[PDB]
């Protein structure tokens, strides 16, 4: 997250840090938890993942140095990718983690609501993007969770932005026109989470954008609420 600062231990119980074992341990990606088997990423994290058995989910971690080999995680049972993604550029950037264990909810870690099919037509003002990711391109990954409060910016705008990409209603773009807050290199998969009604709503999925916080350049997120249909299809399977 780049102009972010240090969130508080239980500010966003639903954010998880996916960990990959392969080649060492490392952080991969954000994520968030939708359910008590379910978190929901960004389908881009799993490029180099050929088995579900190198990843780790860790929940309620405010510092990555929480993580030792003692620290519990959640193991995954399965990877559902959407069926028509190809790239995060081109949509369909999502991705559940089936988990082998029920997440136990308490105050250090809890779900976050999907939005209504009914409030697409809402305008959300309290929006924030949450992660361990970079502070600026040439980073690393960090400790603390990151936080940025991000205004919404409208498909028409995000178009004018990104001339030679094509921005659907898929997607749902974020930032300041002057830039200086955004997700960077890292954040990917976790959420843009907006209140609304004193209710957060898991709005967005951190998916991609011109390098990171750039004037003129918002960030790119999954826009959840055209994919609500698909992960009910996914989680709620007979
Ligand atoms: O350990 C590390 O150093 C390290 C760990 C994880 C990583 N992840 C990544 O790079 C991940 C990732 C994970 C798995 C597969 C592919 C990728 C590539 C994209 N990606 C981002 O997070 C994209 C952020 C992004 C998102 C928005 Cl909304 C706006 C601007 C963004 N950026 C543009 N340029 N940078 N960010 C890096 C570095």
């Amino acid at each position: 997250i780049v102009g972010g600062t240090a969130s508080v231990r239980g500010e966003w119980p639903w954010q998880v840090t996916l960990h990959t074992t392969s080649p060492t341990q490392r952080h991969l990606c954000g994520g968030s938890i939708i359910g008590n088997q379910w978190i929901l990423t960004a389908a881009h994290c799993f490029y180099g993942v050929e088995s579900p058995k190198i990843l780790r989910v860790y929940s309620g971690i405010l510092n990555q140095s929480e993580i030792k080999e003692d620290t519990s995680f959640f193991g995954v049972q399965e990877i559902i990718i959407h069926d028509q993604y190809k790239m995060a550029e081109s949509g369909y950037d999502i991705a559940l983690l089936k988990l082998e264990t029920t997440v136990g909810y308490g105050d250090s870690q809890r779900p976050i609501c999907l939005p209504s099919k009914g409030d697409r037509n809402v305008i959300y003002t309290d929006c924030w993007v949450t992660g361990w990711g970079y502070r600026k391109l040439r980073d690393k990954i960090q400790n603390t969770l990151q936080k940025a409060k991000i205004p919404l910016v409208t498909n028409e705008e995000c178009q004018k932005r990104y001339r030679g990409h094509k921005i659907t209603h898929k997607m749902i773009c974020a930032g300041y026109r002057e830039g200086g807050k955004d997700a960077c290199k890292g954040d990917s998969g976790g959420p843009l989470s907006c209140k609304h009604n004193e209710v957060w709503h898991l709005v967005g999925i951190t998916s991609w954008g011109e390098g990171c916080a750039q004037r003129e350049r918002p960030g790119v997120y999954t826009n959840v609420v055209e994919y609500v249909d698909w992960i009910l299809e996914k989680t709620q399977a007979v």
